């Protein structure tokens, strides 16, 4: 008769809470997707191995279309576990899998975890700053969609932080790195020649959040953009003008460097 | 010779990481502050009984004036962990303490854990459609703080969610609940008078966040500013243009108005 959507935090297997390994380990069934996000630093076995249970992963499909026809049958008679990377309910479509429980007569509770959102943090800018929050998509055949480049400006004209998503193909494990986001918005900054990201923009990347070895680094573009970062995944943040203490942070903790202790702030 | 920053997550001591428990389990000394927010469904026994440690628990004015003469000496050393409420780098000032560690030749890590910033997305709110985030601070003597209420006017202009971090006074045990921010609120609309926060604005409240059942309330300022939500802590939303789905959940999950339902788009 109940639900768990248990979030599986950043990296790896130990970033599930101690409140959701307990939970889910008395669960009859557990579910899992790996769509919205992957766990770089672990596998399924891994995962399976610590929670002691099999694992029966699900795809978009399964989840957007079919949740009510694999998921709640089972939640109706028995205690069910959800697992997602991150946080749950995250996920722009996961909250309203929480209608379906309640329109299925299933009672659902949320065991929440790390996720990207708050794990930036460490990049020692204040969370308080940061604006609206946007994915960097691929173009593809005659389609450049560019919104995220528009939001970067809406932000920074307010002061305000851009966090931005990376793409991503779980399927394919192809991810977009942070490299290639760049570029990306120095080709967008050529054709709309706004004047909102070039190579002399400062950004922050991170990698690996979670991990005890994450890579934060920040800088220019015109030095970053070739700059090996590591293994996915990655996350870029366009900054909006810094407080004294975020430079001072991002100076002697990501090794940007002491020009923006005076460009940026 | 290490220090971890450790996050012991939202509500209980089962919020915090695998990860974080495992170290925290094996650092020779562990210190904690408890003055950035509140675990209401915890104690510092507890804690101490899940590590199997003593803790210590420091002060403000033990961390913003003596950190580096209290616990980073024994870093030097030893392995040594600060624990935190829910993200330690989080609407927090402790991201600066790194750089103190970096100063005394003390290496550092950060063992994130659930944070409110993320728990948001249990509202049914699109986290990436949240805006600048601001705190609702206590006014004290004549000085009256109002930004917060710009803020809020700023988001709603962009069709922004606005995360309210409300005030605490923890050596006084005096944590702000939902009514009294939207009291003041109310009152700065009186001053202001720029029909950004009224009696029939539409707010999101969401108290104690990662307990079993945490209150998820929605609704108009006029019926919610005298409901009893609980106890402490409490965060306040006031949300922009609602999408079709996330006032589908608010109705259905967090019990607003059904008219909500109908948006002005
Ligand atoms: N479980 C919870 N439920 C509701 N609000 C919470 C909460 N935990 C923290 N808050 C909110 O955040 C304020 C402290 S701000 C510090 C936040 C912390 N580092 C984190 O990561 O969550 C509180 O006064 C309250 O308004």
């Amino acid at each position: 008769m109940v639900l768990y959507f248990i979030g599986l935090g950043l990296y790896d297997e130990r970033d599930i809470t101690v409140k959701g390994l307990e939970i889910a380990k008395k669960c009859d069934y557990v579910f899992a997707e790996f769509y919205t996000s992957l766990m770089a630093g672990t596998t399924l076995g891994r995962i399976q191995k610590l929670i002691g249970k099999e694992i029966r992963v699900l795809s978009r499909e399964d989840v957007e279309l079919n949740f009510e026809n694999i998921v709640l049958p089972l939640a109706k008679e028995n205690d069910v576990a959800f697992l997602t990377p991150g946080d749950p309910l995250v996920a722009t479509t996961h909250a309203e899998l929480r209608i379906r429980a309640k329109r299925a007569g299933v009672e659902s509770y949320v065991i929440h975890a790390p996720s990207i959102y708050s794990a930036v943090g460490i990049t020692g800018l204040h969370i308080y700053k940061f604006g609206k929050s946007m994915t960097v998509a691929y173009p593809e055949g005659n389609w450049f969609p560019t919104s995220y480049y528009d939001v970067i400006k809406e932000n920074a004209e307010r002061g305000l932080h851009t966090l931005l998503f990376l793409d991503i193909k779980a399927e394919k494990r192809m991810y977009m790195t942070a490299n290639e986001a760049m570029e990306l918005l120095l080709k967008v900054e050529d054709m709309k020649k706004g004047g909102v990201f070039t190579d002399d923009t400062l950004v922050v990347v991170l990698a690996r959040a979670g991990s005890l070895n994450p890579t934060i680094r920040a800088g220019y573009v015109k030095d970053l953009i070739r700059e090996d970062f590591g293994d996915p995944p990655h996350i870029l943040i366009v900054p909006g003008k810094l407080h004294i203490v975020e430079a001072e942070y991002l100076v002697e903790i990501a090794g940007a460097p002491r020009e923006i202790l005076r460009v940026n702030v």
